[PDB]
């Protein structure tokens, strides 16, 4: 049928007119099946017959289905469709199963023919015009117009989801206990009422759907669970990922190497403390897809440790919104982080992974709050409510960073939990300088052009300490110069630089980098007692700096 | 009533800024206020022929949820209509009263319908939790609230009912920004609190139902320590802080400190101050106490706002033009809770840049965009919204601008 919701009005953009291609001639074969697709179309109001006036165009094609011996009708709307004028965005976000409420009955009813069920506006159809071109192009063509939505137009699926909603809303305003999920042209629906009272309900939608031109499946061709849709596995009272199969291989490639980490990611979703660091790392670098990558020892072990979780199925609960949601985090390693959304422990609603680096520099509380923060976003969208955190830090190791940390910063409602490794600080810089301690007074310095850098020091006891480095920026001496001071100075000392850079670095209290000089300072100020690091402006003429400024050039 | 035709910038298209996902108590609270207002046909259910949209938020003020349509961008695509063509003139004798009350004005543009050519362009979305249903979308057939077209257009609506009482306060100043009204006097501030009643009655007949003390506005000086036995760490703490300020004050010098930190001395060293250090010194801080010599407000250009995290509850902000160059520094203090008091001091600062500049400045927020995003709205009460973007301090600033 064709549906008799009122049309939306539809323009094109506002510089434009509508597209006037010519039609490519076609053969007899492909001629003969368009005029039997287009006249059966007609019958059912689909299209209508025009003829000029109408100047615009189309082109029309016809390909020959699969194997078979059916023909498509296959419209090229590119054009029109660069002159349509854009649309709300469709769906944004797509429903998550951990997000769904479990239900007695649940019904799937796709609308048959959704597009062509669907009137487009009166005033638009013109721009739809397409011709079928007579035998080697010699006469004149017959010539249509859609008068419904058409297959690849830009605003079908727009529109279509509008038509829904509104044909949806009465049913949906007399009864509340009944739960509809609109996605493309399918409907979900689901009640906490016995079979009967549901079959019922569900024939009165059926019904309400068919006043409105909209066809769907009756009792005997309605899908049964386990429902598979958009890659996961949805049962009555449980949800899982479709099923995984990590390929055997000698040899892997890139190609392989991204499908295998493709689906361990997938997987991640409800499989707790699947990894990918060791992998993600062969594919780094510029190769083809084609090309065979060695497994390194560490993503071998990977693998393994993968294949291992996989092993047995596992499975995720529905949402019960009378309960809190709890989520647990723990630290997998290298900056990589996982975690468990529960309500009863610890049967999971569902589980994640983070890893992402923020900066070159960070710690660990610093990541743990980057991954609270992203669980947050997810669980609102999700649920619409932030969950409860239980993680892997004392109370006053994450008071004691907030506090004296620059940036501000506030997780929700959490808890400790003893699951270690934990995360700590590493060491902490003095907050006064240290009487009896040596001060470095340290610098360095690079030319722009040679590349060449030299690294130094001066203490107020008088030692002195110049180094040569080659091939390093302006920024990297700065930094040499203060693992210089650190690893001959003792136990406890004081470090001045003029380097805003070095000192915003460790200032903020790393434990981890990308830079080798930085793991290098990190793993001496952990192995010392008291490090007092302070700030001086350079070419002042300010005490040390002066001197040590002057050995390095 | 007869609308205003209303132009959006030449060339550049609406808004389509997607919308933050809310909580569910937050999207219920804005459902059953947008089927109220569209029973009262200030909004109308939109088509997805409506590609535009803006975010809608939930705040709580009272315990009433109101419904805060953040509009940073269509304001910034419909400048030239409200600030050129309409502009509404900023006071400077604001700033010098006594006594400033805020007033919120906004009922009066539910009144006024909007350009109905304009209306697309006011579309937003109403949320669904996991993306049950599809949004739910709206747009405005009256002026809206948030938008900075509404005070412009309503503004001669707005002369007349003040001009009774304008006329027998003649004394009194009175500014309209954005959905506010702005009312200040030099009376005790029992009879300033008299008038503001009596203010209210007026608005009152046209369906139209806190205190600043800008005097009280004062700079927050860098502050040079008065200290008993210096260290070589404590003067060059000193100089790093003066070498700060004479980017921005004229006249600050520094030779006779520095003079001091001769050699290489350790830092725990007490050094006594010279004559001429002391001189130095006590001539700098003169200096600090006064305005900068040199920086002028600009009304053609941006203001822009920097705020640094002190500790134990303190902030400090400056606000300029040109890096540098402060027009205003300041310190705002007392939760354990570092996003509350950041909004706070966002409100704060806001709201002062409002009273002297009729502006909103930038800020560059000291926190990670995502925490800010998930959270600023627990706390906020204004119904404007300034531009930011995300910053790390760098360490030393936040160091020259202590107290
Ligand atoms: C059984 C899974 N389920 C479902 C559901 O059956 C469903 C859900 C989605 C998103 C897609 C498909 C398909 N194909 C099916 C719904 C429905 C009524 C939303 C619900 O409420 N609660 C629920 O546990």
């Amino acid at each position: 049928p064709i549906s008799p919701i009122e049309t939306v009005p539809v323009k094109l953009k506002p510089g434009m007119d509508g597209p006037k291609v010519k039609q490519w001639p076609l053969t007899e074969e492909k001629i003969k099946a368009l005029v039997e697709i287009c006249t059966e179309m007609e019958k059912e109001g689909k299209i209508s017959k025009i003829g000029p006036e109408n100047p615009y165009n189309t082109p029309v094609f016809a390909i020959k289905k699969k194997d078979s011996t059916k023909w498509r009708k296959l419209v090229d709307f590119r054009e029109l469709n660069k002159r349509t004028q854009d649309f709300w965005e469709v769906q944004l976000g797509i429903p998550h199963p951990a997000g769904l409420k479990k239900k007695k009955s649940v019904t799937v009813l796709d609308v048959g023919d959704a597009y062509f069920s669907v009137p487009l506006d009166e005033d638009f159809r013109k721009y739809t015009a397409f011709t079928i071109p007579s035998i080697n192009n010699e006469t004149p063509g017959i010539r249509y117009q859609y008068n419904v939505l058409p297959q690849g137009w830009k605003g079908s699926p727009a529109i279509f989801q509008s038509s829904m909603t509104k044909i949806l809303e009465p049913f949906r305003k007399q009864n509340p206990d009944i739960v509809i999920y609109q996605y493309m042209d399918d409907l979900y629906v689901g009640s906490d009422l016995e079979i009967g009272q549901h079959r019922t309900k569900i024939e009165e939608l059926r019904q309400h759907l068919l006043r409105w031109g909209l066809t769907t499946p009756d009792k005997k061709h309605q899908k049964e669970p386990p429902f598979l849709w958009m890659g996961y596995e949805l049962h009555p009272d449980k949800w899982t990922v479709q099923p995984i199969v990590l390929p055997e291989k000698d040899s892997w490639t890139v190609n392989d190497i991204q499908k295998l980490v493709g689906k361990l990611n997938w997987a991640s979703q409800i499989y707790p403390g699947i990894k990918v660091r060791q992998l993600c790392k062969l594919l780094r670098g510029t190769k083809a897809l084609t090309e065979v990558i060695p497994l390194t020892e560490e993503a071998e072990l990977e693998l393994a440790e993968n294949r291992e979780i996989l092993k047995e199925p596992v499975h995720g609960v529905y949402y019960d919104p009378s309960k809190d949601l709890i989520a647990e985090i723990q630290k997998q390693g290298q900056g990589q982080w996982t975690y468990q959304i529960y309500q009863e422990p610890f049967k999971n609603l569902k589980t994640g992974k983070y890893a992402r680096m923020r900066g070159a520099h960070t710690n660990d509380v610093k990541q743990l709050t980057e991954a609270v923060q992203k669980i947050t976003t997810e669980s609102i969208v999700i649920w619409g409510k932030t969950p409860k955190f239980k993680l892997p830090i004392q109370k006053e190791t994450w008071e004691t960073w907030w506090t004296e940390y620059w940036q501000a910063t506030w997780i929700p409602e959490w808890e400790f939990v003893n699951t270690p490794p934990l995360v700590k600080l590493w060491y902490q810089l003095e907050k006064e300088p240290i009487v009896g301690a040596e001060t470095f007074y340290v610098d360095g310095a690079a030319n722009r052009e040679t590349k060449l850098g030299k690294a130094g020091y001066v203490t107020n006891r008088g030692r002195q300490k110049v180094v040569t480095l080659t091939d390093t920026t302006n920024q990297k001496t700065e930094l040499q110069a203060i693992y210089l001071a650190l690893q001959d100075s003792g136990l406890e000392v004081n470090i001045v630089t003029d380097s805003q850079y070095a000192l915003g670095i460790i200032q903020a209290q790393p434990d981890q980098s990308e830079s080798e000089l930085v793991n290098q300072i990190i793993e001496q100020l952990i192995k010392k007692e008291k490090v007092y690091l302070a700030w001086v402006p350079a070419h002042k003429g300010i005490g040390g700096n002066e001197q040590v400024d002057k050995l390095v050039s």
